[PDB]
C-alpha cells in the first residue's frame, strides 16, 4: 500500500487548512489529454416498442 | 375626400337620437350579394411534427 504514496505525511491532529483561492479570478486549465473522457450510449428510440413517434 | 361623402348634414351639439327598436318582432333580412363575406383557411395537421395521427 506504501508503493501508492503520494503525500508525504499523515494529517495530524491541529492541522490548519490552507484556501488557496483568496479571490475571485477567471480560471486558466490544463490537464494531460488522456484525463478526461467523453462517454456516450445511445438511446433506442428507433426500437419497434415506440410506434406513435417518428 | 368630399366624394365619399354619404350625409348631408355632421352633427350638431344637442340633437335628438332616436332608438327604432320599440318591440322584440323577429327579423326580416335583406341585402344585396356580396354583402356578407365568409373567410377560410386550412388547418395543417399534415405536417411531421404530428406524425404520431392519421
Amino acid at each position: 500500500q506504501r508503493a501508492y504514496a503520494n503525500v508525504n505525511t499523515s494529517l495530524a491532529d491541529a492541522m490548519a487548512v490552507n484556501i488557496l483561492n483568496v479571490k475571485d479570478a477567471r480560471t486558466n486549465v490544463f490537464w494531460a489529454d488522456d484525463a478526461i473522457r467523453i462517454v456516450s450510449q445511445p438511446i433506442p428510440a428507433n426500437h419497434e416498442l415506440f410506434a406513435g413517434m417518428k
